[PDB]
């Protein structure tokens, strides 16, 4: 029952053309499968970005002491395994490089937008824990602080791909949350 | 002189339908002329991007007017108030980060970006340098490390106001940005070499 094959040849075009050049008879001739297989397990592009989507938040969640700890940990496996796993590494690439908001990827982008809401509210319930335990302070304008997470990730993230990797982000990443962590705790202009 | 019409057009064109599915064709037919007098301006597409490229540098490198570390943190706030004002840097920068797909088709599109960038991490290097012998910097400070945190927090704040359809005040987010990253270039420890 191996609807995992489909995806994964969704991935490696997505990944060699970009999700708006890439066509339904592509993924299928190179999942080795006929047009009516692909349709029985996805219907169209939008599914099977979906599901690449589900499989990498899947993936976060299951390697999930204390929540503010946790979290830094969350993060700084994130990008390790940017580095040293295969889907998570032309997943995000495809997303920030290879996904151009055109109106042929309009429904694409709608369901990343989704992952997007699910994405910042998790934020959100992590920075209010972490408001309760005492980690962060009370006055913690945490609708900017979301943004301000949202920012600090893309941007390292964007960077990395959009440069061609050219710094070496084992030694990079640490240090970026390192001050964004230090920033959400301390900094004055992280208030209302 | 026309070839700022035929700028202009390539600018909308990139917009509405992004770099790769733009044709020459386009780019002439919106600015109503000939496929040979556009030709004989701009050889290709990568030439319209280039110019377009440049004249976004220039724009910035205009608008340059204490203490330089303190200009630099102006010109941050001009750069995130043209990009919310001035609808040649929107469009651009939208382009850029949300239009310019890195397929094959791309990549000389993508080496001109990268050439443009290499000029504004020398142009970093050096307002960081004049801050450090200026002291509004320590000595100590790790200029590699910071000049990638610099493009990275500032990216980050673009790809997220431009991907998220611009769903928050830009106005209100980038002087806060700005500030806690040059605070963080001046106090914090992990940006020293050691
Ligand atoms: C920044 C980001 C949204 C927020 C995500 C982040 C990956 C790490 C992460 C895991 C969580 O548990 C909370 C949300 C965050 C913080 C995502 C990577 C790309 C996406 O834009
Ligand atoms: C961050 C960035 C490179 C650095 C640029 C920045 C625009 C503002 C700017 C003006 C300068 O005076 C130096 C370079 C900087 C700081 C650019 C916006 C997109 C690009 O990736």
């Amino acid at each position: 029952k191996t609807k995992e094959h489909l995806m994964l040849a969704a991935l490696e075009t997505f990944y060699r053309k970009g999700i708006a050049r890439t066509s339904l008879n592509e993924i299928a001739q190179a999942a080795g499968v006929t047009r009516g297989a692909l349709y029985w397990h996805f219907k169209n592009k939008e599914d099977l970005f979906d599901a690449l989507f589900q499989r990498i938040c899947d993936d976060i969640e299951n390697c999930i002491g204390g929540s503010w700890t946790v979290f830094r940990h969350t993060l700084l496996h994130f990008f390790e395994r940017l580095q040293s796993n295969d889907i998570h590494y032309k997943f995000h690439n495809i997303l920030f490089l290879k996904c151009e908001h055109t109106e042929q990827n309009a429904a694409v982008i709608a369901i990343a937008r989704k992952h997007q809401a699910i994405w910042r509210e998790k934020i959100t319930a992590v920075l209010t824990e972490a408001v309760e335990n005492q980690d962060l302070a009370d006055d913690l304008d945490k609708e900017t602080a979301v943004i301000f997470i949202k920012s600090t990730l893309d941007g390292l993230i964007w960077r990395w791909f959009s440069s061609g990797e050219s710094f070496d982000l084992g030694k990079t990443a640490p240090r970026i949350i390192g001050i964004m962590m230090d920033n959400l705790e301390n900094h004055p202009c992280l208030r209302r």
